[PDB]
């Protein structure tokens, strides 16, 4: 078709690693997170294409190339439903919402892109210091049910990088982005630019 469509999976062709953008709206309409509300782009049915990391849940950790990650939902017990269904899916094993499923062989799995926002900065020294950088593709490498804050289940998932272009703070991350010229881009008028 003449769209392109961010419910495929993988990288959006002309949207390389260290792209940054100042608003969420722009990187939605960039087709790398193109929900406005929602952590992750997913069917439950399909698959999660795409995930921004913006800090929330204490139990999460962020090690750039490995990341922890809690589900939404349940109040109540969170059910391996929407979109913790969809990002379940993507690991390289059969599904289960009791125990939950790792991957043996993950690099296998469904790809899903990885947004930095400014917001997971408190626990993560790989957020951007301002605005939204697009980090490459992740695969999902377990999953499982634990007791959360709230004393309720929550799904936690573990996701490593599986990329061949290189983390964006990496040395050769930083070559790429100097090469390409990649900056921070604003709207047109904001400041005003």
């Amino acid at each position: 078709g003449s769209h392109m469509p961010s419910n495929h999976y993988g990288p959006i062709p002309g949207i390389p690693v260290g792209t940054m953008w100042r608003f969420r709206v722009q990187v939605s309409e960039s087709g790398v997170h193109r929900p406005h509300v929602a952590g992750i782009h997913g069917r439950s049915n399909d698959g999660a294409y795409s995930l921004v990391l913006a800090g929330g849940y204490e139990d999460d950790v962020d090690h750039g190339n490995f990341f922890t990650y809690t589900g939404s939902g349940g109040s109540c017990d969170q059910k391996l439903t929407n979109t913790n269904r969809a990002l379940a899916l993507n690991c390289f094993a059969p599904i289960n919402d009791q125990e939950g499923a790792e991957a043996k062989d993950w690099r296998s799995g469904k790809p899903v892109r990885v947004v930095r926002n400014v917001k997971g900065g408190k626990n993560s020294k790989y957020a951007p210091a301002e605005g939204n950088r697009y980090d490459g593709i992740y695969k999902v490498v377990k999953y499982w049910p634990e007791k959360g804050k709230s004393g309720f289940l929550v799904w936690r998932y573990l996701l490593r990088r599986d990329d061949d272009e290189p983390g964006p703070w990496t040395k050769e991350g930083k070559d790429r982005i100097k090469k390409l010229g990649l900056t921070m881009q604003y709207p047109e008028g904001y400041l005003e630019a």
